């Protein structure tokens, strides 16, 4: 039986109206236009050679308002102020964006998911769903020219911006900032080898997703266990330890299925100790309990 | 190494501006508002009992322009004409949609992909990527209230609408129409058991996707073969036979990788005859050669 449960992004239209192209010299990336401010990654001011070890304060002294070409489709927005805000530039412009949605800036926590609007040369290209990893990377789909693309959640009428894209690490995963310009994790916007912590599997999301498999009809993977025994297993297999807070979070899903959280933990325990579910021959950890519900 | 290759939907903003809510009696679903026309599934005129065996011509005689409540956010659009167009209603309205994009209607072929904007009560909820299956179903994510949600591709400024959602089959997969109201496949909009052909795997897309794995660094699955020998294998494993047209289609990918199409076919042959690649412990067949390229 085809469940239809799958990764789904939020509708992107509210964010598409906010994307501009920002060029400084021969570097081009994307900017986010909200009211009369355009935010973009500060390494737009870098040349090729600068990115290996940039002195951002120094590179910026050589720039002026007129150094930044901001393009919203056909129009050119006039820059009337520029300043560095952590790893972003804040470019003040003469025109407030009439398509500015209701919005807020949010610093998401590891394990939380969001939608990415991937953009190139200021033009949206595609949308997909991502998670903030325990080691503060995200496993995105980003190519050259994608910096300044943003991640977001929508709640009713309101866009909560949580991510702006800056860089790719040697393992192919991605690092970036919140919209206050502050990197997630220990990363810095320099093109030198940087290592992410080893990456833990998001237990809370695996559990929620194993619930979805049960809500969709699957159950071949269902013994019980205790919190401390499961956490002993989790430490062995690079899963995050479970807390009572997470148990409470899973409450609703546990009711609908009439399956005990700790019974699900015992199923997960066997799977880890032994070795398909909703298709994947592995355990999906980028669905939150929220996502599993919204989608049912 | 994390490739980042993944299913990506088109940005949905152009389509979001076209979605309305259509209610007739106690049945509510989604409509598509383009210029001064609203399209929706004709089973909006059905009650519960009607859907088991509907006489649509007869149910419609009992309706009038004022039977259809069309809601675009706050506004109510006045219906000034209604007619049946195959399995859709065409509802003429007094107001041309100012957010109508450049668009066309396209009947897609099996193997082609498109984005779905899933909607409920006229409000977009999420976006994801789907394929038209060889047996003319799609493996969607649709719940009650989702009918009238549409599938689409975007090429530059232009939306090509290819799907409107009508129904779920007993296996959990989905059936619907193009925007001229014509079902894909042999299905009809009646809630009785209907069987889809057995579903073939889309060889052309599997090959393209095995190319992506090579473009992303993977190669553990790479002997050669001939077209007729591979097609002998394909028939055994419920894969579509390969043609020279498909070989030509794969030309570009074959160049970039410097790997012969038929060499890839030999890799696929072993995998089928023997038994991970870009993550999946199985072979993804809902990426077209187009998608693999656009994303590189
Ligand atoms: C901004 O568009 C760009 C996005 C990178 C390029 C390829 N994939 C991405 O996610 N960011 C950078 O190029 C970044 C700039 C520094 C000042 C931080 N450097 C970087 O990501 O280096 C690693 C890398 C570059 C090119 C291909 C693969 C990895
Ligand atoms: C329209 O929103 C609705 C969408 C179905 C409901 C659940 N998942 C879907 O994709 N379409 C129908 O309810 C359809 C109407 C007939 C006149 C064709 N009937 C239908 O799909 O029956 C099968 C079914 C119903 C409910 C749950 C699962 C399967």
């Amino acid at each position: 039986h085809h469940s239809g449960f799958r990764k789904m992004a939020f509708p992107s239209g509210k964010v598409e109206g906010c994307m501009v192209q920002v060029t400084c010299g021969t570097t081009t990336l994307n900017g986010l236009w909200l009211d009369d401010t355009v935010y973009c990654p500060r390494h737009v001011i870098c040349t090729a050679e600068d990115m290996l070890n940039p002195n951002y304060e120094d590179l910026l002294i050589r720039k002026s308002n007129h150094s930044f070409l901001v393009q919203a489709g056909n129009v050119q927005l006039r820059v009337i102020g520029h300043s560095m805000q952590n790893c972003l530039l804040r470019l003040k412009v003469d025109t407030s964006n009439p398509k500015t949605p209701k919005y807020k800036f949010v610093r998401i926590q590891p394990g939380q998911t969001f939608s990415v609007l991937a953009c190139y040369n200021g033009s949206p290209s595609g949308v997909y769903q991502c998670a903030m990893r325990p080691n503060h990377t995200i496993k995105g789909s980003f190519l050259n020219g994608s910096c300044g693309s943003v991640g977001f959640n929508i709640d009713y009428d309101c866009v909560s911006f949580c991510y702006m894209h800056h860089m790719e690490l040697p393992t192919g995963v991605h690092a970036g900032t919140d919209l206050e310009g502050k990197f997630y994790g220990p990363f810095v916007d320099r093109q030198t080898a940087q290592a992410a912590g080893t990456d833990t599997t998001i237990t809370l999301n695996v559990l929620a997703w194993l619930y979805a498999a049960v809500i969709n009809g699957d159950r071949w993977f269902l013994f019980t266990t205790t919190l401390n025994d499961f956490n002993l297993v989790a430490m062995k297999y690079n899963y995050e330890p479970l807390t009572q807070d997470h148990v409470d979070i899973l409450g609703p899903l546990s009711a609908q299925t009439g399956i005990a959280v700790l019974d699900m933990c015992a199923a997960l325990k066997e799977l880890l100790q032994n070795g398909t579910i909703l298709g994947s021959t592995i355990l999906e950890d980028e669905f939150t309990p929220f996502d599993v519900v919204r989608q049912c």
